[PDB]
């Protein structure tokens, strides 16, 4: 609880940890639980302590009598190549609250940049991913893509069978399933707004089909809104590819950083000058002799002239046409020359600072996804995968382990500590 | 393409013009390989190719997704009027074309489009304009600002 | 500019704070009165403003302090 960092503590707590642990050699101290049911390992994981965690997860003891106190045993070394054998007794999501699940689902530290790159956590995530999360992710993406194409076709070919009924039941049952899953996962809380988007889209589809089975024709609104939301929603399944994952993450980072401020300011300007111009217009008689008539038309003409489509004329039936021209020219200046270029420069500043953390945030999101998938499987499959294999470590220890080979050409030493003599 | 066109021309065919003009345009766009003899121009062509590899492909994938999605949406929202100059978002082709024009800033954005839910029409069009024009173009410009420095 | 934006903004907010502090009447300003007295020496009684701190590098035996038992 007291260990802070290196830049502000000079790393003296790790050493006291090691000394106190060795001076009483047994698992008596690293197994007890405080009044929350946490051990010093899970307690270092709940808080953001990322230096003591890196120490504890890979702790190698070279003495003879206290070797059973370690968590990484070199067991194969020959030359510069060697094969360390980590330990996975409380790090592999097979108990109540492991260190992997605690590290990933913790949303109150903001230091998960450095805690999901440590020694066994990194390779555990990578192995889980390339073992089953690849398959399950691509399968779910394919299901979603076909659901959305069926939706798009049934909407476009609307009226104004052996196969069609199948498509309709498919859309209905998959909307029901997605809504159920999102309602389940939503009660447990940025980071997870895509649950909200999925839920809104599913609710729109099911509400539309309900209103269609009734005596209503106002279902088209919900249907097309749901369709457009799905096509704009595929950007969540674009996180399976590293390059594309970083792409989507920086898109969201941008929309959070800048476009919101810019849109607030710009809407203020648009509405203000809209009411001004629409007030300066004097009604003339039956036969509109101007464009900026009501307030709606004024705001619309300003929007068009912003995105560069309209036509700027001056004979606008006003009473003070020079003032009209001054207001229009100053609005064009204010937005087009100033705000767009300023925001482009700002988003030039953000990108130079985000690209270095894009990989980290993407990696953390992929970890969330992997651990989310691992819970859908039933019992026997999870017992079937079971990363890592046993390894007799001492007189009678038999701890699960995860082998990680390594090559180091700088620290030459005579090898004394190893489990198996002849390397394999 | 050139040799196939001249073969089909020496025959009893008139569909050679397609192959001929396609080959012509491909040659003029192909001169960029002979622009590598000059150090400055060589670096220029190399960074052009690096750019088209890095970014324009991702951006084009995403943008085509958006364009086709909103195209089918708008083309579905439109009622079939029997005064064919009544609405401009008619078939699917016309819808996707109007969206493309309004992206490169040539068209004209009008609202009286013979729809049945014109506020919804306006909301979809404004959201498409936002999504591309304010977001993706500027984001890609910043990214290609990042690539060039590297 | 982004590196001096915070500085210039902070200076502007300081201007605003001190501009507002002059609109209030006398009794309100006497009512807020940041900081509280603290007998510092034989008879000093100077106003003061407490600022706690934590430092994990300069270890030293503490000799100089006003109140013995920390509160």
């Amino acid at each position: 609880t007291v260990a802070e960092d290196f830049k502000t503590q000079n790393d003296f707590v790790k050493r006291m940890y090691d000394m106190i642990l060795l001076r009483s050699g047994n698992w008596e101290l690293e197994t007890t639980r405080n009044n929350d049911g946490l051990t010093p390992l899970q307690l270092a994981a709940k808080m953001g302590k990322a230096e003591i965690l890196k120490y504890i997860l890979s702790r190698e003891i070279k003495e003879k009598r206290l070797r059973s106190l370690s968590r990484k045993f070199t067991d194969w070394a020959y030359g510069p190549v060697s094969s360390s054998l980590y330990d996975l007794t409380n790090v592999d999501t097979t108990t109540d609250n492991s260190v992997l699940e605690i590290t990933v689902y913790n949303t109150n530290i903001d230091n998960r940049h450095e805690m999901l790159t440590l020694e066994p956590l990194h390779t555990l995530l990578h192995m889980k991913w390339k073992k089953f999360a690849k398959h399950m992710f691509f399968l779910s993406f394919c299901f979603y893509f076909f659901y959305n194409i069926t939706l798009t076709l049934v909407s476009y070919y609307r009226p104004r069978g052996w196969l069609q009924l199948l498509g309709r039941m498919f859309v209905l049952i998959w909307a029901m399933c997605i809504s159920v899953k999102e309602g389940i996962a939503i009660f447990l809380l940025s980071d997870a707004w895509f649950h909200f988007v999925f839920f809104i889209q599913a609710v729109l589809v099911i509400l539309s089909v309900f209103l269609y089975l009734f005596a209503y024709k106002e279902y088209l609104a919900c249907l097309v809104l749901a369709m457009a939301l799905g096509w704009a929603n595929m950007l969540y399944y674009t996180r399976g590819f590293q390059s594309m994952g970083m792409y989507s993450v920086m898109i969201q980072k941008v929309i959070l950083h800048d476009v919101l401020k810019f849109l607030f300011v710009y809407i203020v300007f648009l509405l203000g000058f809209g009411v001004a111009l629409a007030s300066l217009i004097e009604k003339c008689p039956n036969k509109d002799c101007s464009s900026y008539g009501s307030f709606s038309d004024a705001v619309l003409e300003l929007f068009k002239l912003t995105i560069g489509l309209g036509d700027l004329n001056i004979q606008q039936n006003s009473k003070y046409p020079i003032l009209f021209l001054f207001l229009l020219i100053t609005y064009v200046i204010l937005t087009f020359v100033l705000l767009l270029n300023m925001l482009i420069a700002l988003m030039g500043e953000t990108v130079e600072n985000v690209s270095k953390e894009s990989e980290r945030i993407w990696r953390l999101q992929r970890a969330r996804t992997i651990l989310e998938f691992e819970k859908m499987l039933p019992e026997w499959l999870r017992s079937r995968f079971r990363m890592g294999e046993l390894c007799k470590v001492a007189e009678d220890d038999f701890r699960l382990c995860l082998r990680i080979n390594e090559v180091k050409w700088t620290e030459w030493k005579t090898h004394v500590s190893f489990l198996n003599e002849d390397p394999g």
